[PDB]
């Protein structure tokens, strides 16, 4: 019948121009005055925007809701309990295809996961196209006929998914986030763990009890884990000396050191890419060969520069606490034997985070936490005591004083544990003030 959108967008506007073409009926709305898309939708498509028009979405046989918008509305209300269907679009590319799906979710980890994977598919031949991230679309995965799909999958986007069938699903990790859309750690976790519906194989992180999931007892299951891994497993191993080696059982797969990725939760993240390459039958030599070359994304713990023997890291995009805890004990490990400390600078919008498993990681491995932003204040009440702690107005004076707390084989971090908006634009704004910051030091 009527197929309603609900939220343009670059989404919406995906989903608005599938149905179209698909020859069906496809009606619009949206809140937002003149919303993000107008001068993007073909023309004879009803749009009903200024309002999330009720009567509308109750004259709809399948609602198409946008992941910004959340099925409690009361509106979307009002549409579950007439019985109408209330899918997203991810929904709509499960319909359209039938080739397999490499489905990946986690609260963090997601893009670089989705892209190392991606790029080994690319390497060992397979006619692959990824994306499922805002700006890519899934819906548009499909016009060049791809002959597997990596999709990297929001828990908003899971929440109104059914029956996905991944060929191979993982959930990486899971910590606080998104709880002013799912209420609680149950309903985050729910809305993930729906990607495993009708799963084919699983991957799952030994380390996070909130990544193994129930599935039936045929389902094949495989997993990475930062230890000495079970026969056919994924995990690490350490020679007599020490040297850390990426290993499956007993083999000896690749040394830690010669990644470009750094940190145990970047070998992590490698070993869950591994095992979904296995998954999906991708040979090991080609597998490594793209893990030695792969960089990492932008703001993700990012080396900028080293002024006056000390290295500064970039981890704007570290906007929650789990993120920055993985950031300490990584850079934190690594000095350690040099006996090097981190100065941290941390803060912006807390979003009501439980800041407390900061304490123990700060307390071992930094000698200063620098405060910035609107939830300073909550922050130094839950750290006070773990380190050294200061203020600082700006970026600009933050950095500065981490440089004069620092000595050589220290590191500078920028990993805020916290969203931007409070005196930027977006972590990438935040990304490249600090990096600005630190070209600028004398
Ligand atoms: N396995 C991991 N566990 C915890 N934090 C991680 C992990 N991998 C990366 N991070 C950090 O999480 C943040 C987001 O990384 P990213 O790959 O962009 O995740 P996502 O796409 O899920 O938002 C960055 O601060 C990054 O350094
Ligand atoms: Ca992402
Ligand atoms: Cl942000
Ligand atoms: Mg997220």
């Amino acid at each position: 019948g009527l197929k309603v959108v609900a939220g343009l967008g670059i989404s919406g506007v995906s989903a608005v121009n599938f149905l179209h073409e698909q020859g069906y009926q496809v009606a619009v709305t949206d809140s937002r005055p003149t919303p993000p898309g107008h001068d993007q939708i073909p023309a004879g498509v009803k749009t009903s925007f200024g309002q999330l028009d009720q009567e509308l979405l109750l004259q709809a046989e399948e609602i198409i809701l946008s992941p910004g918008l959340a099925p409690q509305l009361p509106e979307i209300q009002a549409a579950i309990a007439k019985g109408i269907s209330v899918v997203g679009d991810i929904q709509l590319l499960r319909r359209a295809t039938d080739v397999p799906i490499v489905a990946i979710t986690g609260s963090n980890a997601k893009s670089t996961v989705t892209t190392l994977i991606g790029l080994m598919a690319k390497d060992a031949g397979k006619k692959v196209a990824v994306g499922g991230n805002l700006g890519r679309p899934a819906l548009d995965l499909l016009k060049d006929q791809p002959e597997l799909l990596v999709l990297e999958l929001s828990s908003f986007q899971l929440e109104t998914t059914s029956h996905l069938n991944a060929e191979v699903a993982v959930v990486l990790n899971m910590s606080e986030d998104h709880l002013d859309r799912h209420g609680n750690m149950l309903g985050y976790h729910q809305a993930k763990h729906r990607i495993f519906q009708g799963a084919k194989k699983v991957v799952f992180n030994r380390d996070d009890a909130l990544s193994r999931p129930l599935v039936p007892d045929t389902t094949p299951m495989q997993s990475f884990g930062l230890n000495a891994p079970d026969l056919n497993q994924y995990g690490v191993l350490r020679d007599a000396d020490g040297t850390l080696w990426l290993a499956r059982g007993l083999q000896r797969l690749i040394k830690s050191s010669d990644l470009y990725i750094q940190g145990m939760h970047n070998v992590a993240n490698a070993l869950a890419c591994l095992a979904l390459g296995e998954a999906i039958g991708l040979p090991m030599e080609s597998m490594l060969e793209t893990l030695k070359q792969f960089k990492g994304l932008e703001h993700r713990c990012e080396y900028v520069k080293t002024v006056h023997d000390v290295r500064y890291y970039n981890d704007s995009k570290g906007t929650n606490v789990g993120a920055t805890l993985a950031a300490i004990d990584g850079l934190g490990a690594a000095i350690e034997v040099k006996k090097g400390k981190v100065a941290l600078i941390l803060g912006g919008q807390g979003k009501g985070q439980d800041f407390g498993p900061l304490r123990s990681s700060i307390e071992k491995y930094a000698k200063v936490v620098v405060l910035i932003g609107e939830d300073a204040p909550v922050i130094e009440q839950a750290i006070q005591g773990a380190t050294k702690i200061l203020h600082a107005a700006t970026l600009k004076e933050a950095v500065e004083l981490c440089q004069r707390e620092t000595q050589a084989e220290d590191v500078v971090l920028l990993s805020p544990a916290c969203a931007s908006f409070d005196m930027f634009k977006s972590y990438n704004d935040r990304g490249q003030q600090f990096v600005a910051c630190v070209n600028s030091l004398v």
